[PDB]
């Protein structure tokens, strides 16, 4: 019941100061390891996946959805908009929102792909209709990311999100074209080199959606896709105590690590 990494898992999580819940999914012979795998923890920045999914799927039966201009005003900007705050007055398509919402983490485009579903709970539909029962999208940006201890508004378990995951990106959740386009978006993540990606070998290719909040929260979602191996499905979040604590994304990149060594 306790596996080497298991116990490699809670050494780390001893020695951080916070709570960490992993789960990896190897496809290789679809094995998981779990860590914590069962508890909710807040999703901040990496619930941006979900909403970026849910568009996709919508395009599926819209001819030139994600061409459809939205217009940016400057009162939609909220607290951390690199790429919204260029079009502001102007308009931005679905494409664009997502590309911004999953590679340069854009909270206002994050805020149109939800608006565009309807309000969070169209968020949390998706992910019912994909047979997550256990993802809930509560709030907008910013206070999404408020990641309050014992709070389930804006969380998931590491379990739930890495099958999710899996099946956004592998599997047949999404249409052939839309997967293509999610996993290109994943890999070209900009904000992830600190995160799951620091614990791996140079050779492996990944793509992840990273997140941070209050106390501390340091999270990554990531597929990856080892030299000479099947894909895996990694998921690592952390969070800790105190609400000003710091981010610790060497956690993050640690437990990458001790799964990379125990496969
Ligand atoms: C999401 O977690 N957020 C938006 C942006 N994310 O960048 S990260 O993924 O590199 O952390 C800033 C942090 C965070 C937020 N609190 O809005």
């Amino acid at each position: 019941q306790t596996s080497a990494v298991q116990q490699k898992l809670a050494a780390l999580e001893k020695s951080s100061g916070g709570r960490l819940g992993v789960a990896l999914i190897d496809t290789a012979d679809n094995t998981q390891v779990l860590y914590r795998g069962d508890e909710r923890f807040p999703m901040c920045s990496t619930s941006k996946v979900m909403a970026a999914a849910a568009v996709l799927k919508q395009s599926e039966t819209q001819k030139q959805l994600l061409n459809q201009p939205v217009e940016i005003k400057p009162a939609d900007l909220v607290n951390y908009n690199p790429i919204a705050e260029k079009h502001v007055n102007g308009t931005m398509t679905l494409a664009e929102l997502s590309a911004a919402a999953l590679q340069y983490s854009d909270n206002t485009a994050m805020n149109k792909l939800i608006a565009q579903l309807g309000g969070p709970g169209g968020v949390t539909a998706f992910a019912r209709a994909i047979g997550d029962e256990t993802f809930r999208l509560d709030r907008t940006e910013p206070t999404l990311n408020t990641a309050i201890p014992g709070d389930p508004r804006d969380t998931t378990t590491p379990r739930a999100m890495a099958q999710t995951l899996r099946q956004l990106t592998l599997g047949h959740a999404l249409g052939e074209t839309q997967r293509a386009q999610l996993v290109t978006w994943l890999k070209g993540n900009t904000t992830g080199a600190a995160s799951i990606r620091a614990g791996l070998p140079t050779s492996w290719t990944v793509g992840d959606k990273t997140g941070s909040g209050d106390y501390g929260t340091t999270n990554d979602i990531a597929v990856i896709w080892p030299q000479g191996r099947a894909p895996l499905v990694l998921v690592t979040y952390f969070t800790q105590p105190q609400q000003n604590a710091e981010s610790r994304r060497d956690v993050l990149a640690s437990a990458a690590r001790i799964i990379a060594e125990g496969l």
